[PDB]
């Protein structure tokens, strides 16, 4: 399984175009193995899928006290415990979706409020990244607490600031899990002053939920993901075993939340961005608005169909912005074989995204924006099988239906509301990108003007 | 002039130890040179303190194009146009400091409010950063624009982004200043993208400034700084020299922004970190506050000299902190002794604060939190040569006076108001700090509970 | 003229991305003082052959100062351009055609020591040992041949300390050589605790000074020039009146000093990644013996003449070259005054990095540009062809002097050492690295080989 | 167990800090696995001595794996402390006395290697050299001498590919070595694609299996082994019932690679060290040699008896060692089981790193710890003394088998050496370093001597 002896995409571009698109890290020491082709990904995550669907151990686990059958879906290691809640989890996101409207609604709604705060700021320059992370949010405390929460709500920038600073204490155990061994069993403890703000964030929520069981109503049809997660405990209060304790809710949900919100609100960022950027595409997106939605409905779900441009746009925001470039760390279940090569039992797997989303000899210009990728000669939107930022498999995102969702309501909302550019003084900001285990792009300030 | 041949402060304390105080750094190349004593530093900057006031380039005077006599105060090069505005800055922050309780009036007021916000959190926790920025934020507001700023104001909000990001552009500059050669001249000016914050910052000065040069009545003795620049603007306006322009007052701003309010905002954090570190000292920080001024009226300047603790502790703070551990960086504007070594015109000098502020055969207990330090065996507040945090000589810390009274007033205006803590739950946070060419607490939050 | 902004230790692979985020010219430290990286063969022959004549300036170096060069007392490699350098290269090139061709000089003196390479070899009996030592001896003696009349014995303590001092000097000197992708000058005064520092480099100055001082006690003044020094002595005295000119004692020492730094290693390293992708071709090490048998067979010495009727031995020799990629970033230029080159202005007094490597593995050029493959100079009859992609010495005004004793040294050795043995690898052993160790110059990573004759 | 809280090659001076941050006792990795560094010479007794026991374990590292040790075919350098490395241990000590002084074997085989090594230096005639690959030579003959019953001329193409090979061995395990800082075990079966990587240790065993299999035919069962080797073939035949007890062909060549490698390198580093103080400090050589005069004389051959009339030359021979500090953390060892150092719980499983440079260099100990001061070990009526602190072979369970065999090689060699010669530094050249370039062994930076008879 090749790779040589004795700051990392544009670095593991060049291993692979030594190596071939199947490589190994520290063949000398523990074999850690990236990724690389469209095929090599495919192989590796979808045929063999189950076997390839555990995560690497990390002293997050250990040093948050999950343990028996408290462990999320993100970090949780594929047993039962992780299976009980990919389960639950899609299971509820779909009932909801769809069922009564729920999901949209929450969306719509807070696209409106989304909208609301942007006019807020009269035209005078702001950055939008704020305002994008609390509405996403709001989707998911809608999903979690029944409630939406006040964009000047005490206990709701609270809790984003706990999510987010706890999120960058994760991220320095994430990264360094590209090489060393599991934890001594038993970390430190005083290990427990690193987590701080992931604690802190548990706690907060440990709460919101917790009065949110009191508002909850037994026996009548669950109303929100935790509802439905109430109710899947009272089946399961027999087995000793099962993951739907209290334990289990607080991380599912703050899982949800993590996972949720950043990646969602990154690349909305980019959208505003790139569309200032291209003005020259920002207004045909609107002009397909104006035919299809109009100036005084609201975007709905089903516009989405009619509206082949707007869908190409989102597409190559996603895979221009290409925010999570090796998606998240994969470890094998048992042997397996991906390009001939050799797989042992317990394996670092990275699944390089970015040389997926990148690739030269699929994509048309791969370094530029360019929605094109995703229009046919006749202007259908057409989805390449290379299109892989939620990744693919048994591990694939858990949110995707809601994120399409979210992309779609609130991009369009914006887009119909306002006219977005680069203010008046200023030279013009960056394509490029900050890149962490998630690339944001470089600050800027953008203009929301009425049309 | 010694040093070898072919972390940073941890580091230095090595070649130190191996090199001696005076040392050389690119001795091949061309030498920069790193002091390390007291010994070594009052020589360099006080003793040929006129030959060492100069500035190295950077890029950021030219990409922001500064220029004739266009340069502020904190990177403007020795020159006329330096010394002319250190000259009016030191002279009108001594008029207002004392003068008519100005300076003092201002920043009193300011810790009324910032008490009220805090009292506005109901000991529910958070982290005081974001606070802290704001009051201090105001005090230069208030100096230079003539009014404070509502907490919530969109335009102070932006205002402090600004001064952020813009700041956090500039640092990357800054760090390369211990090496390459001036600029081509003539940058790229595609590099206009690259300072878009600090761009956008003055842009906003500009224009809160040009509203505040109507409200001013030019028959009056000016109010505040910006006011006393006006008038010495009209006086001028004969001279086609002189750094009293239009262009050169709102980088004077600027400066004052930058340079004053993240240094006395970070100090302060250390502040309160320390004292719910060490809850023994805060009680007798609060015993003195209970003596001296009471549980009725404002702490004033005055109560300052009646208390020896306090002033002790406020002191260790600054101390232990030790938030610009490099200072700012120097330049030789023409050749010069120190401990015997010949030092070229034209040379970066890095003037190693923390080395003094730490300084192993000076201090009791460096690396501790000890307010003994400044108490004599009466308990006599004293204050050690070695005490440097504002550094020393012809370009010392223009703020020094109004850094003093902010801690002072601010420090104690909280202690007298709030019992501050670690959140019940949480498991302590850390001593040591995130170094950049300015080093904060890691993240912390704290409870604030009325007495 | 592009390159990236900032916020913010091996480095071709580096510039790779570079390249496919910028395009072929790019800059380095924009906002400070910009270095410029050419990439394409078009960039490369853009600035060194077209505008060749304001780009031959070598960027200042303390090795210059420290070494106590300045006025014409600098060597070729570092000279600064000027008359200095120009005088030297002339001088030089000049010396190197006449005893290349002239009288079978050079050539008498590459055989001979292929011949005692040959002996060398044939002394370890088939048991292992790395060529690495022996294949600097023999470069080496070539190089003293050409400035010191004799040749060494490879036992000869003297020489055994030259290659000594001439190795670690270069050692202390690639340290310097690496950083110059960056800071100023130097104060014009270096510190000269600074001496200490090239300690080797001035020993070895110092052992020429003086193998060079007892050549001229043999020179015959009333006689045509034997070899390269004598050449020098006589130019001497012609320009005894010029003040100038530089034709010292100060500079003899320097240019030859010059010549066995430059010339040994590089030929040596090349002979290593020859006998390495030997082994580890096998395949090909037959084909290039086969064609050893058909054109100069078992009885006499391989000649410069037989390189024009041996296709795939040229061939193989020059993908040696192109697929080791010894010097992959060239040795550093500096512009002489403004240029342009695709469109972008290039300031006078600019550091030019020459990607040679990006050449040399030249995606868009070379069929297979990661793998040995000799091809690459076959054309569909097999015979030899040279893609003007192939630039292991350069180009231009400043390229390497050395290159017709190379292709002699390369030649020469390589077949006498293909003629008389067969090379592989050690019979228990795991069976060594294609790829090589980085640094301003590229060797293949330590392997053995095993010598056996056929 | 302390050590620093995150959220982000040169480590000595570095441990420095954090000692003088956190206390003698500290962790790094303390959120992953915790690795301790101990620091007093109070904080390395407590660990090594105390409970010496218990921290005798060797961490595990990919070499054994891939050199494909196993059962008890470990050597005594990384074996696992067990049955296998207790066995070896015992085997080694009891062999090096035996032949220490039992009848003057060692000591005959040291001397006779000094009288080498001075005529391999007379050979020099006073021009100038470096000592290091004649130190390699000699020190490594003595291994040779134990465990081959031969010495070999310095110009043996055998043992110069041995040297060769037990260099670039060590090399190749210095890597691995210093990550040992760190992460986990192996996935319990290297990839062995990861074979290509100690291929020069794997060739040096290959030839030892081979030089010793020619001893066995030497080797007269029916006597009184007459080296290392010999004692080692009788062990083994006595256990040729036993299916357990590490007296294998297996384990026979490991044990005598540990001992080339651990044996050769330190002492030959320490030799030059030597050499390059007394140059550095001409001061003390005479007085070394106004001692040699006065007790040996210049006729009779230095012997080990000679050492207890020898105060000051045994004085500056163990400030050599201790300035000179050349393995500056030791080998790194792991915990056998739960151990409490200066209070701290240390769990079963553990890296321990022994910061011996601390010890040797220790502030709070020496007069003068980073000058080259002799007085350490006088004192006030010049006896030679010891302090406790003087620990550069470590200490405890796991403290250097070979330092017996070390002191006599120092004293032999270092004595021999300065009664026939005067060491200088060439007379143009500018004077090297006191300071070493820092791998997990640290060489004086290259300087060349001269050797003059007196
Ligand atoms: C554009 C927005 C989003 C992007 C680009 C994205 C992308 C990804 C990726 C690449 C993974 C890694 C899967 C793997 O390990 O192969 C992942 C996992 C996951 N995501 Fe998303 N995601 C997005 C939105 C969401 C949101 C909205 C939610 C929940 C509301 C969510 C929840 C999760 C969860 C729970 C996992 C872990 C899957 C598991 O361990 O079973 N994501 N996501
Ligand atoms: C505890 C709070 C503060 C600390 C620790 C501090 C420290 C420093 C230091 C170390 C320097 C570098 C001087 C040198 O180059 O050697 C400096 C310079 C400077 N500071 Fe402060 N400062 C503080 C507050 C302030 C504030 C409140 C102001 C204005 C309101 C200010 C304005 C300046 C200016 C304008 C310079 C540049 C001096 C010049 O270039 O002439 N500082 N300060
Ligand atoms: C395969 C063996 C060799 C290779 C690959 C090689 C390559 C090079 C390269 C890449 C340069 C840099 C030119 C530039 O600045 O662009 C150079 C320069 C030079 N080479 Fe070589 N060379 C080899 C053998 C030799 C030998 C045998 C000699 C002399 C016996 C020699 C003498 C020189 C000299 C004196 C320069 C400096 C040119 C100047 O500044 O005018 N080279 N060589
Ligand atoms: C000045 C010469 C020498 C020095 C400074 C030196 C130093 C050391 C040190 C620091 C250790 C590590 C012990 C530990 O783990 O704490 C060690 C171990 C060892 N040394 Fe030496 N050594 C020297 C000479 C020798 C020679 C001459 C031999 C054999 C001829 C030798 C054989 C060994 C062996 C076999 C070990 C491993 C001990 C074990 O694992 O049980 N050393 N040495």
């Amino acid at each position: 399984p090749p790779g040589p002896l004795p700051n990392t995409p544009y670095c593991f571009d060049q291993l692979r175009r030594r190596f071939g698109d199947v490589f190994s890290l520290q063949l000398a020491w523990t074999p850690v193995v990236v990724l690389n082709g469209l095929a090599a990904v495919r192989e590796a995550l979808v045929t063999h899928g189950e076997d390839t669907a555990d995560r690497p151990p990390v002293p997050i686990t250990q040093i948050l006290g999950f343990g028996p059958r408290s462990q999320g879906v993100f970090l949780a290691r594929y047993g039962p415990a992780w299976r009980e809640q990919r389960r639950f989890s899609v299971s509820t996101l779909r009932n909801l979706g769809l069922g009564k409207k729920s999901l949209e609604q929450w969306v719509t709604e807070e696209a409106a409020c989304l909208c609301a705060a942007f006019a807020n700021h009269s035209g005078r320059p702001f950055r939008p990244n704020g305002l994008l992370d609390k509405a996403v949010s709001n989707v998911i405390a809608s999903l979690t607490c029944g409630r939406r929460f006040e964009y000047d709500d005490p206990r709701f920038l609270r809790l984003l600031d706990l999510a987010q600073e706890g999120l960058k204490e994760e991220s320095g155990f994430l990264r360094e899990v590209l090489n060393a061994v599991p934890v001594d069993r038993h970390i430190p403890a005083l290990a427990g002053k690193v987590l701080r703000f992931q604690k802190a964030f548990l706690t907060q929520l440990d709460e919101l939920l917790t009065e949110h069981r009191m508002t909850w109503d037994p026996a009548q049809p669950p109303r929100d993901l935790t509802e439905a997660f109430l109710a899947e405990m009272e089946k399961a209060k027999g087995n000793p075993e099962s993951s739907f304790n209290d334990e289990n809710l607080r991380i599912v949900v703050a899982d949800l939340f993590s996972a949720g919100m950043v990646t969602t609100s990154t690349t909305l960022a980019w959208g505003l961005l790139l569309m200032i950027l291209h003005p020259d595409v920002q207004r045909r997106v609107q002009q397909e608005i104006d035919d299809v939605i109009g100036q005084v409905r609201r975007p709905e779900m089903g516009d989405q169909a009619h509206m082949p441009y707007t869908t190409a746009v989102i597409h190559e925001v996603q895979r221009f912005g290409d925010i999570v470039p090796l998606g998240m760390t994969h470890m094998t279940s048992r042997d397996i074989e991906v390009q001939g090569f050799r797989i042992p039992k317990g394996t670092t797997l990275i699944t390089n995204l970015s040389s997926v989303l990148k690739d030269e000899a699929v994509w048309e210009k791969p370094f530029r924006f360019h929605p094109e990728h995703f229009l046919d000669a006749q202007g259908h939107f057409v989805k390449p099988e290379a299109f892989l930022p939620f990744s693919a498999g048994r591990r694939a995102c858990l949110g995707e239906p809601l994120a399409r969702m979210e992309l779609f309501l609130f991009f369009t909302s914006l887009l119909q509301h306002f006219s977005f550019s680069v203010p008046t003084g200023q030279p013009r900001p960056s394509h490029h990108g900050v890149f962490a285990f998630l690339v944001s792009p470089s600050p800027y300030e953008l203009c929301a003007v009425p049309r």
